[PDB]
């Protein structure tokens, strides 16, 4: 028997949950929708409609959200305006006791019966399984979609490994492995970021590659878009707080590319793995402000290959996910201050400290949680 | 018989020199090499070498380009460590009276011999000929080129346009028209933006299109590298001063945009037209760090749209292009003022404000050449 | 026979119309209220209140305010939500003609009964009078006050002088002067630069000193809470648009420290003097965030004492203050490209390059009224 | 015998040593000169001649203190081109087992010949004395002097404490007390903050009030330049880096307004105590850009009321200075998720948590000294 919860926040009026309540529904999965200041009353209702309707949806109200924070001593964790407040959901499926947790956009729409049963994966045992390797490190998840235009990465994949990557040896090999996240894809507008959508306006148009798991040493960036996560690794799932300035400006959108990674690195670790594929999601082309989305996401990117890089080389201590994941806020946190270039000033370097001192006050509220 | 002179500023050994001098020395065209500050020696000698060797080349020290610029009253115009220098290889080949202004970068490499005579197209005149008009308002001149992975968009296009592109007319009548400004194209790495640079990493494989006459009414972005510009249009064709920063983000390698823009908008202004094709140059694809030239382009990027709409609509006066540049300069200053959006902070207005001084202390410049 | 509009704008409940109104109303000027955006609609009450109880006041609606914007061709020359609307009863108060416009604070409320007479002194024309000079060229108005901590100096005084000032000699000769704007003084709390006031919070308790008219070559600062314009000069008397960055850091608070120099400079060129004195308001200590006023009025400081030195050496041209200002503007242009600081970067040069467009849309404005 | 270590970092020629060397050569104090990547090579020939007349002063070369750096795991501690290099002198005299650091710098003579005697009143022990509290809290070091023009308070006092400072009510009462930190006073220019240098330029013409000692609860800001620290309260007196920006500015100047208030609770917490009185030097008005000065400390001044207000109500752990400062550099990461205010960008807070890990890791680098 396992217990699935699909955690989604919206600022919508909750028109997505007709389309999105059916297979949710007939799976019994509960629907945690968190909703921020900026959200109107009809989000409410429609809930209490589809609850009335056969679905375990549940859908904290600000006051309560911030209640439950306060009293795990965590009062200023989490922002509003913000899809930040993913985390609330998180932590109230993992309080919960639930075996999964499905981090969804609510414009995602799945494209399956077997939604919810493909997610389960994650609660697999270790299994003597295909693992597929890369020569230099990374897994172009993109690859498996047919992509119209021309081939794409996704979001958060790095910039310096991409002109050599199609050179790199792939290989499949038979080992022990551990599916701790699922990472289902995504047809339509695909997970690519704002360079690649200016750039390409990329089409996903099938799932044609199967679905791989990745072997110790293989990276593919993991958002929170269509992501199934045991349990056990969601601790190291924090959805980092957006906002701070990279020489002067702000980086946004890319919360969920420093969490898929950090699941990712933790999992890797405790040896667990990452999987990538099925079950697809459908997301819509949003067409809206494409100059902006790229303005939000340079600062970001302007790191991350640099961070990414000094992961490799660090060393983790931990045996579960949270003293993996509190090990690695300190590993930042000496990173910030180790890495060198252009794109790192005070407040880029600052960025880190901060972001790693969010992080155990996470992980602190678990502790609490659990009497740890 | 036409008169020619290449500019071309450098901050290198002049080993470059070796391979465009061929075409330029056997044209007898004069090739005017602007050094800078951040300038070594070896430049210097590499001339006199080319020039003993046949090559009509100069080599102006910044000292003698700092007296040019005092006796024109514009001491401050053109900074240094910056390829804004260019300018002051236009307006020695201006002064000179020539015919034919080749703009080029120390690294584009002719691919024919009759490079200087293709150029010379500029100075056809008027005549009934095969005329390209787009029912969007806009020209791709890398259709023109057979490009390795996927179509793309030259550098300073305009992102609102590229979605719809594909989908407008395309139509070749006989009209008048006086070719005035011949951008060449480029082989190997094309004139894209950092953006399509790092989503695709494009490849220029062949010059399979012709060339181009772009009727009144459709544009094209045109750059500063590979391009001949009629001494008439010269005096639209300064090389804009970038540095400005646009929401706190100061702009760069952006200055060409401008120029190509402006003096196609004078051109059609006083009936004079854009020529694309032939002659083409190779352009070596020596990248580095392309993560730090999308950081300069991006806020240029942010309001090129929007300065283009209300180009489309203002109407200019003036008789020659030095009249209608000056107009120009005064429009944008209206422009500044009407134009609304998310990046049109109090910084992003001035800047076209001290742009359009910038331009018309140019223009000042080129009067006073003029009425000695 | 003299004309005499006071112009304040306000955000109040209108409740200074309480105190205000008295030596108004007696002395039969016109009041003219600038109402934003963002001001309450008690504020009409009051005004109509007054009205009927005989004092001749006039507060327009954004609507009819932008109605008349609209029809003079600068809908966007005059901001919301700042203070900066004053200029639109200087505008209005032009038009319809008064001969002395004052400009007045709506915390600021006179101390006698001869309030509008004393203001008056402007409509004198040219009669042989004591003047004053500085062997350093400032004037200190504060040293015509008592003041309780210690000896300061007005806001928008340059600090480069400040030291020295000490030292400079005074002298007093009479001499033919025409005096076009009168700067009275105030109590309490007097205009000081927020460096000042955090520094010795200082309190004016007297006007000891009597009143001066400045010779020319001769300056200080003249601000907009409690001083008369004569009809003339009132042309340069626009108040500058603040919010542009200096450095990244918007500049605020000094839209009539500038306007307070340019309206003297002009007066100067065309033979009229500055005085400075007489009619004394009460200005109470609202100390609201001493920090955030500093904060804002750094970057125009780090600027301020520049402009004021490349001002002394720029030569204007104009034979009224239409023309004059408009020289001045273009003097401007010439400064921004020509000073040299470590606070002169892009933004700060940009600043006066639009703010020379604005003075200039503001001249273009009263030209409409007039036919030019 | 008390072993004293003077520390001094320079970029001058050394021709400050002729006036310091005496009072420190007779009283065979130990003097460490930390230059930087700008000091000159006159600087080290200043050293050697003060040696050859019997001043023990030692003067590392950059490379001498990379090494020692790099071999306490600290190799990017301490940045270059900066007066940071301060805690290099800390160290080195720290590691030495001197009794007594005075933190000096090198434009600041003694004026007496006990001046290395006075400091060491830091080596007497606990006894009951005359102990001065403040019913605000606050304590103003430049009322013990004759200050020419007006009252001042000293560099790093609060703002909000200053207006009704002149209404506390202070006592001095015999209470045991155990001086650690001794804060010599300063003659000519007084160590003022920018706003009042700027706003009265105080010259402090002599030392009248004697020398106090402060009661638990009593702070006053204590700077490096004239300043005694005992050995055990040396590991918090780590010099705090600058240039981390608050709201786009960086701070810059108040690293040892940080540390002067960061020992100073710490010694409280450890019940010890700070002095203020002699020796006296003197500080010759320097008159250097007082601008850039403001520009460089509003950032820090913006954000200090809110930190100490906040450190008022943190209780602190720890049985000495180390454990104490790393327990003091966690409060600060929990403030910076608490402290509210227009000034708390996320660069201001993350400014707070980049501090505390260099706090860390300069107790860290101790550490390693001792093996502990
Ligand atoms: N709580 C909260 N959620 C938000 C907010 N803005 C967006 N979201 C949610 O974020 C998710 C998708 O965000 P979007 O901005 O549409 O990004 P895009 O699809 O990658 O371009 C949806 O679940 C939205 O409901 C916000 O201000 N507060
Ligand atoms: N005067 C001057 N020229 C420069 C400077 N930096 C680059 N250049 C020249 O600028 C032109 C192209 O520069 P590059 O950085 O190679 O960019 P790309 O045109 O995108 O391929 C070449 O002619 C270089 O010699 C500089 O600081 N000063
Ligand atoms: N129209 C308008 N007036 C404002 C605004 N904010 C302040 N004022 C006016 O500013 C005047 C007083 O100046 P203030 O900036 O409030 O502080 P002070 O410069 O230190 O005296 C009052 O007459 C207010 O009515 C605003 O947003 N819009
Ligand atoms: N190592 C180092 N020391 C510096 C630097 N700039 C200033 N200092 C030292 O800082 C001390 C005081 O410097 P000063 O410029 O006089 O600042 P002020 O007294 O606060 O105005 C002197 O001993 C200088 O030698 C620098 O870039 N590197
Ligand atoms: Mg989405
Ligand atoms: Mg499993
Ligand atoms: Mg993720
Ligand atoms: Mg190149
Ligand atoms: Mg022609
Ligand atoms: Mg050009
Ligand atoms: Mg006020
Ligand atoms: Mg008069
Ligand atoms: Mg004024
Ligand atoms: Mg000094
Ligand atoms: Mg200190």
């Amino acid at each position: 028997d396992i217990s699935t919860a699909v955690v989604v926040t919206t600022i919508s009026d909750g028109g997505f949950l007709d389309r999105l309540a059916p297979a949710l529904r007939d799976a019994g999965a509960r629907l945690i929708v968190i909703p921020d200041r900026n959200t109107g009353p009809a989000l409410f209702a429609a809930c209490e409609r589809h609850r009335r309707l056969g679905l375990d949806v549940v859908c904290p109200s600000v006051a309560e959200q911030q209640d439950l924070l306060e009293r795990l001593a965590v009062p200023d964790l989490i922002p509003y305006h913000s899809d930040n407040r993913r985390n609330v959901g998180y932590l109230m499926a993992w309080m919960e006791g639930f075996d999964v947790i499905v981090s969804m956009d609510d414009d995602n729409l799945p494209t399956t019966d077997d939604f919810v049963e493909r997610h389960q994966v994650v609660c697999q045992g270790p299994r003597t399984q295909p693992v597929t390797a890369s020569s230099d490190g990374w897994f172009n998840n993109c690859a498996l979609l047919e992509v119209e235009p021309t081939e794409v990465f996704p979001r958060g994949f790095p910039f310096h490994a991409r002109p050599a990557h199609a050179q790199a040896r792939t290989s499949v090999c038979e080992r022990p492995a551990d599916v701790r996240i699922n990472a289902g894809l995504w047809l339509g507008d695909p997970d690519v970021d704002a360079i690649t959508r200016l750039a390409v306006r990329p089409n996903a148009l099938a799932h044609s590659g199967g679905s791989v798991v990745l072997a110790e040493g293989t990276w593919c960036p993991v958002n929170s878009q269509n992501t199934a996560v045991h349990r056990d690794a969601l601790p190291a799932y924090y959805f980092l707080r957006m906002g701070q300035p990279v020489d002067g400006v702000p980086m946004e959108r890319f919360g969920d590319i420093f969490s898929g990674y950090f699941v990712q690195v933790c999992a890797q670790h405790l040896g667990h793995a990452v999987r990538f594929g099925d079950p697809v999601v459908e997301h819509p082309r949003n067409e809206h402000d494409l100059l902006d989305d790229l303005h939000k996401e340079v600062p970001a990117v302007r790191l991350l290959d640099d961070i990414l890089d000094h992961l490799r080389d660090h060393p983790l201590e931990g045996g579960d996910y949270l003293e993996t994941y509190e090990s690695l806020s300190y590993a930042l946190q000496e990173i910030a201050e180790r890495v060198n270039g252009r794109a790192w000033s005070p407040d880029a370097r600052a960025f880190l400290h901060r972001s790693a001192h969010l992080m155990r006050s996470w992980t602190g509220a678990l502790r609490t949680v659990a009497g740890t």
